[PDB]
């Protein structure tokens, strides 16, 4: 049982919402049904704070955050996956990554990216120069997903800290006491309380608060499509980060050799499940190139075959559960449909509730629901592609999405022209969609994201205004 | 009577638009009453054609323009002073603003802002490079206003054709003409037609189309608020810069020396009557510290009598008509309701049809409307404010726009905490709140924008997708 903490008050409903475990469907925690009331005070709170943090108390909380998430991270993972259903070895990583992002955003905040412009440059030129600097807004709202309980909130609260914003969650009801406990770490490390509350409850209730608050000057939303559209809608005149799905290709290109489809085949079967396949990111589709398949999908599916699925809490399971069963059910009829129309399954130990096992397909139709529609469980799916590059790539971008993808090539004039050709945000050649830092600029286009950049450092722009002055030079 | 050039084809209606000269009242000029399917297929054409211009023939193409914009400046200030009704002087000195635009735009096509991270940099850390580079938007929707009937246009579409990509514009029915002159100059200097359509007609009629069109990747607007607010609501999940009104000070300290003060009421002039006063960043509170007001009041008021005002086409006019003659006796009714007020006026030659001379307004109060409301004419309004800089500042800050700012002091001390005080998007010190240079960040907060930056620079980076990616190392 957990209340919201707003701005470092504990603050109870009556109501509840009960938070259960996917691996078996029990009570784990409890916390409210917060109401917009609840919202709205934090904004309101939030707004009125302006806070004064140099850059060194500033980068000193943000590390001393770091090094509490490190020597915390079996309490934080066991959070982590008694809500999610991850295995401890996904949410023992993201701990790690939650940790990177705090120290990569504490050691930013001695970094100013002013500029300096000379005015003497036209015949309407003066004898002048123009500076800017950054300065923060009056309060961020950030609306968080259950696929990194923990992460998803350290990347936007840890660069609204560092650029002295006042910032409100409002987690997932289905994920929402690991949000609580990085609120309390951070209150610990020193955070001024009114620059952080977290909020709990119903969409219904406090979600529309969350959007429409006056106080807000940005939203940074990651989620799903539908719900990021309706965000877009209702939260007229804010600024907006939103991200959304993915749908993200592994390319398997036909001038490997046999060494290296194995090394491929390693980078699917790992993009395919890590973090039971919930990520915006994950391999979602396998293209394997025709004249290759035959060597490749052997190498897929001794890997899979494999990875322990089951009980999340055992330190030497490799896959939990996904979110719940319900969505594991979707996931399995997506398959079976997939089958029934031409797809040939190789690897199928049987779903039991929540814990889906890494189901390898072969010969999914490109066209079929598994790969067309975003697949977000540990499915391993390869479409066979023609061995023609620009056929390759119209049916990479042929998705409603475009967020990562990954290419498997040695070929440099081959890499260049996926690079240039797949309609993405980010195109990693021998790695995973998956792969960035926790500082590179991060974003889709299309249905993938509304076009803005995210990850620290362009985070941090983002939760700033530029003011520009000019002095007589 | 001028068609639309969509993609470089004329396009004609039956019905028409009349364009009005504010001197006279008499038509000048007729452009098309489009409709959507007008908007539609300029979007169409946008969308379909990819661009494929090296740097260096965007460069050609926009150094082209320039130096044709120079070669018929007569012509086209003409046109400007026609439609609008400011002076000669005012619309020459557009023509310039546009030249340096197009200049600046097309010196900017050489450089690369890519970046590189190296991903060696925590535990998770891989021996490879990521790299960035930027991609053009599908189609780009320009809605320009009536006050730079050129320049507006200019800053919406040389940075477009700087990244590759095709825009359309929709110019104001009141100022339309200056719009299908600059298409064709561009078309001239070898832009490939495709790449801007400039189609008119009544905001009911074809507005829409502009905001909701599916091929949009982003609307970029300049104008009032409420048409602003309504452009916010319509166009969801499209990029949107938008920059609105301002209601910028120019801010008399009282450390100045009277050789000090007569620089200052220069500025004031200046700043409260360019452009007939119908800019965003135009002065329109002069805030002067009290114990210097009986001072610096008479040396604006001779400055001000100084102004010629009258026909716009002489050439030796400083002052032409406001935008019609509904604004002029908007303008003039405020400035009445302000002496009621307690105002005093102490210049008032008396209005004629559009044409509104440089008023010259002492004591105003800072609540009246004349100066809490923006008035987009050539109104000089002094506003005696206190001997105490946070009254001041809070006074300043006290309405809900933040475009622009100017201040006049010597004292260090001084001008660092108004820099850091004012909530605008710019302070300029000793200069008009409109100084600026055509490539410097430009942008407001609060109702004056959405929050993004404009001028050269900041469009191209806003124009474009960032796409990363990465290579084993
Ligand atoms: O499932 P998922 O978490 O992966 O993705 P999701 O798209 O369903 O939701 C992600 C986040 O948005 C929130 N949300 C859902 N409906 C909302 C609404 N109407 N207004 C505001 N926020 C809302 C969720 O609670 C969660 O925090
Ligand atoms: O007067 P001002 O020029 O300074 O600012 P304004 O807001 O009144 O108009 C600026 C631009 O917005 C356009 N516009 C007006 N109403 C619109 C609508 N309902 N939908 C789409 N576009 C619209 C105008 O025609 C003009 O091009
Ligand atoms: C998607 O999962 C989320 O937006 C962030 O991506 P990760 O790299 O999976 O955090
Ligand atoms: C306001 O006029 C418009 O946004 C641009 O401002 P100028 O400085 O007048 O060009």
């Amino acid at each position: 049982h957990e209340p919201m903490r707003i701005a470092g008050r504990l603050v109870d409903t009556d109501d509840r919402v009960e938070v259960r475990y996917p691996w078996n469907d029990t009570v784990v925690g409890t916390v409210p049904a917060g109401r917009a009331e609840h919202a709205r005070e934090a904004f309101a709170i939030a707004a009125a704070y302006q806070p004064k943090l140099t850059r060194y108390e500033r980068q000193k909380i943000l590390l001393a955050t770091a090094e509490a998430l490190a020597a915390r991270k079996e309490e934080i993972s066991d959070v982590i996956t008694l809500e999610l259903g991850i295995s401890k070895a996904d949410s023992l990583y993201e701990v790690g990554r939650a940790f990177d992002v705090f120290t990569l955003a504490g050691q930013m905040c001695i970094r100013d990216d002013g500029e300096i412009f000379s005015c003497d440059l036209t015949p309407h030129g003066k004898a002048r120069k123009i500076f800017t600097m950054r300065e923060p807004l009056t309060a961020i709202s950030a609306i968080t997903p259950f696929n990194h309980p923990l992460n998803m909130v350290a990347h936007k609260v840890a660069p609204a800290i560092a650029t002295n914003n006042c910032v409100v969650v409002k987690p997932t009801e289905l994920t929402p006491m690991t949000a609580l406990l990085l609120a309390d770490i951070l209150y610990e490390a020193g955070l001024p309380p009114e620059m952080l509350s977290v909020v709990t409850g119903w969409p219904a209730d406090i979600g529309m608060e969350m959007i429409t608050n006056p106080h807000v000057d940005l939203v940074t939303f990651t989620g799903s499509v539908p719900v990021g559209k309706l965000i877009a809608a209702n939260a007229h005149y804010k600024r907006q980060v939103l991200e959304l799905g993915g749908n993200d290709p592994l390319i398997i290109l036909n001038d490997l050799s046999d060494d290296d489809l194995a090394r491929a085949a390693d980078l699917a079967v790992a993009g395919a499940t890590k973090n039971s396949g919930q990520r915006c990111t994950a391999v979602k589709r396998i293209l394997c190139q025709e004249s290759v398949a035959d060597r490749f999908v052997p190498l897929v599916l001794e890997r899979a075959k494999r990875l322990r699925f089951g009980d999340p809490m055992d330190r030497s399971t490799d896959l939990g559960t996904v979110i719940h069963e319900k969505a594991a059910a979707l996931f399995e009829e997506r398959v079976m449909r997939a089958a029934e129309e031409g797809a040939d399954i190789l690897y199928h130990p049987g779903r039991s509730g929540a814990l889906l096992p890494p189901i390898v397909v072969d010969r999914v139709p490109h066209q079929s629901d598994l790969v067309l529609e975003e697949t977000f469980g540990p499915i391993i799916p390869i479409v066979r592609v023609p061995d023609d590059d620009d056929a390759t790539i119209t049916l990479s971008n042929s998705t409603a999405f475009g967020l990562s993808s990954g290419v498997c090539t040695n070929d440099y004039r081959r890499m260049q022209k996926y690079i240039a050709g797949l309609k993405v945000g980010t195109v990693n050649i021998w790695e995973v969609p998956g792969y960035r830092i926790e500082m590179s600029p991060f974003g889709g286009i299309k249905d993938s994201g509304n076009g803005y950049k995210e990850g620290v450092i362009e985070a941090m722009k983002s939760f700033t205004n530029v003011k520009t002055f000019s002095l007589p030079w």
